[PDB]
């Protein structure tokens, strides 16, 4: 009938009914998430029909990936799995099988420039799991090992894979570690306003709502089919960044800091025909993430006015080019911040300098590369970036981290 | 059987062959020139069924316009054109049908920021014309009327439209103005290297080589069919900005300066069935384009290098963000500079929000505005913007300014 756009600054949404004039030749490329990078619930389980050639598709990748190939274990394995299918109906992975799924998965992850990395990654083996408590647990020993101290590793723990769709585990917040909101009795908001819904349910769940501006939320976690189980994270677990200025004595004025761990909570890893609803990784953070999307966004802590301000330009006068200015000194406060209290981070020119070198790494192999030239490219100085100018196709690959909807909107209250 | 893909920055091209391995669920959207926006060359006129319809649309459209319509009108130039193009072929266009058609053809150019500005246009009826010399005139009228000493104006001039497909008039040229490049004897690149090839054709056609950084190449015109003959324009029409920064006085010492018209020629304009492969037009520049584009990037001007050393930074050291710091500071020189001498420009934030209220206007209005996010977000500060945190869907419309295949590729040489 019509196509719903979301500006995601106002959140305000549009209806755009022109489009039916279009020519005999309606990219979806500006959307953020469209049907087609999500992967829903269920109610059955995979019939077989697909699971199986799913199956045997990821098998026959699996088996064709090491040098000097183990055809007999690949017919023995396509066998066992096609036996286990018919058997059980789904099936289980072989260690060694779940690791290169995830990497793959990583691999063809379109909006992800850290992929360079796809080849050092740490896998936790979380499928034997059966509660919230032990999921709790998975997390902690999680976050502790990405951490290590700064020396942010890249890790993921994947949880039980689908059943039949109605005893999914899930992660119900958006990364692992995550600032909380609140809409203050002033009009105000303090904290981080993306997780302004969220925080409310974590208060809804009887959480204690520390009402400040760098509140780390509770894990909210749902095994098997279970309603969500409240978890608050150990704070001796959150290692954190305390912002402050190379020249700007002023800057850690702000109070500013920000968590040293991006993991990406809420994804799904879809492979072989299975899917597992819960299964969070991390990477490092890249400047830019928290200096302009995190800290300058007018829906996050959109502190641009201030540190303009402060730095005395010309607040209102957009032509003065104050704002590309002061977000530039918030980046270099960040990564100065990070570098200074040795936690990984990478700036946004190493690293888009790093992904064309991946991109002529993954094509040269096997062919392509699935990229988002409109994630891809950092939210600031686009052309200064090698990515900018790189003509890229951006297609789903499998296996992959689709998104999914959000738990709160789909389950059952027992 | 597998895709191109260019790296307009190396130059470097590649064959993607992974995107068949995709899913039953591949975005064109990075790529600068698809199919899908061009109209390439012909051999035989517009076949009547396909011209008279969208005749009639086109008509249709016109009419459904003014407040309280003109039905009588309306049906009479149907019946009129229907007959015309019955008894002639083609057919001409109503003066103000011509003005109602350019406006929209830009009203539906998906990558121009400029839109809110589709009412104020200027239009050159250039229908009557017939040699390259008579081109020439009219075009000097336009980089004049346009120029209008600083306070540009936005205008486009219509040369005659497609009749068999082989009498095509043509300017050879990417826009207007535009300086040249030389691959000089000691291997380096004086000028625009992008206008490279294209200077070498200039050469060839007898053109005197000027060999400096800024020598603003001649008008390469072909009328009819007959071929291109080349016209030197007139330096007293050619106004240029010299680039100087409002506190780095030794930024004037760059000796840079660049055109004050930003006028696009190589475009054609699709309306109603039929097509003028030349009609250029202009509006007036926006910071970025020279700050960023034409005095960063690698395969331009790239002054970044010596802009961060003499501006003092730590040049062999991404992290430090000088390119973040340095950009910045040529971005604030050019926009002083045309502000100082008095010539239209708009920095990439006043022109983002003025794009934000078209949009609002555009929806409300006709219920859409085809936009290219990838091409609307300025080149620098991103997120710093309201369209970065808008979803847009780019679809192509009519009446259309489609890009064409470089005319030097597909010509007579008699
Ligand atoms: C090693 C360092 C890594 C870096 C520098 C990196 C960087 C990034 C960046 C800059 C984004 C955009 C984030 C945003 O704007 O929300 C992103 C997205 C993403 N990354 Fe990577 N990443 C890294 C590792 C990983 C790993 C280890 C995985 C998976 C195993 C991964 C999976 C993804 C996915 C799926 C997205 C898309 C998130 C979404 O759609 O919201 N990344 N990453
Ligand atoms: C009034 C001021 C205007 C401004 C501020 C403006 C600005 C821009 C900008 C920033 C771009 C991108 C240029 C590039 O990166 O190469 C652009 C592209 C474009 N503009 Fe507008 N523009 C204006 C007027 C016009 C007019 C008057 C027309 C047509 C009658 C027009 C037609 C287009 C088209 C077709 C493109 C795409 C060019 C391409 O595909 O290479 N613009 N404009
Ligand atoms: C609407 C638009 O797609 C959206 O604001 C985008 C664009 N590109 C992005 N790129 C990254 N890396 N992260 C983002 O959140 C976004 N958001
Ligand atoms: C490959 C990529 O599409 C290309 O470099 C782009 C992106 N966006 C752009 N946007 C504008 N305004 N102008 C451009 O030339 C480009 N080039
Ligand atoms: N570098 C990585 S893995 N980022 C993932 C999400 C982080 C988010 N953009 C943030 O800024 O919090
Ligand atoms: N503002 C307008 S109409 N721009 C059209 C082309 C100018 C080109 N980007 C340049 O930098 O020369």
């Amino acid at each position: 009938q019509y196509v719903r756009i979301k500006n995601w600054g106002s959140g305000e949404i549009l209806h755009d009914t022109l489009h039916h004039k279009a020519t005999s030749d309606s990219c979806l490329g500006s959307i953020m998430n469209p049907k087609s990078l999500t992967r829903g619930p269920r109610d059955k389980p995979t019939p077989l029909e697909e699971l199986l050639p799913h199956a045997i598709e990821f098998i026959n990748q699996y088996y064709g990936s090491f040098k000097e190939a183990k055809i007999e274990e690949h017919l023995a394995r396509l066998e066992a799995v096609t036996k286990e299918i018919e058997t059980t109906g789904t099936y289980q992975l072989t260690l060694d099988e779940l690791i290169f799924a995830t990497k793959m998965a990583w691999r063809n992850a379109p909006r992800c420039i850290g992929r360079i990395q796809w080849s050092n990654l740490q896998v936790f083996d979380a499928r034997n799991c059966s509660t919230a408590q032990e999921m709790f647990q998975h997390i902690c020993r999680h976050i502790l090992y990405a951490t290590n101290n700064g020396n942010i590793r890249s890790a993921i723990t994947v949880f039980p894979q689908r059943s039949d769709g109605k005893h999914d585990f899930r992660l119900w917040n958006s990364q692992l570690i995550r600032y909380a909101g609140y809409q203050m009795p002033d009009g105000t908001i303090r904290g981080d306003a993306a997780t302004l819904e969220f925080t409310q349910l974590c208060i809804d769940l009887g959480w204690k709502p520390r009402y400040g501006r760098f509140d780390v939320l509770p894990l909210v976690l749902q095994a098997d089919g279970q309603d969500p189980e409240v978890f608050e994270i150990p704070p001796d677990l959150v290692l954190e960044v305390t912002m402050e200025h190379p020249k700007y004595e002023w800057f850690q004025e702000l109070g500013l800091k920000w968590y040293a761990l991006p993991a990406v909570a809420n994804m799904l890893l879809e492979v072989g025909g299975l899917e597992f609803p819960a299964c969070p990784f991390n990477g490092w953070y890249m400047g830019t993430e928290i200096g302009v999307r995190d800290f300058c966004d007018t829906q996050r802590y959109n502190i641009l006015e201030e540190v303009g301000r402060r730095m005395g330009l010309e607040t209102h006068t957009l032509a003065s080019l104050w704002k590309d200015r002061a977000v530039t000194e918030i980046n270099v406060a960040v990564l100065h911040s990070f570098q200074k209290q040795n936690v990984t981070i990478m700036d946004h020119h190493t690293a888009s300098e790093s992904f064309m070198k991946h991109m002529q790494n993954e094509y040269r192999a096997r062919g392509g590369c699935p990229a988002d030239w409109i994630w891809l490219v950092p939210p600031v100085s686009g052309s200064i970036t090698p990515v900018f100018h790189q003509e890229m196709l951006n297609y789903v690959l499998s296996p992959f981290y689709y998104y999914q909807i959000e738990p709160w909107k789909t389950h059952i209250w027992q």
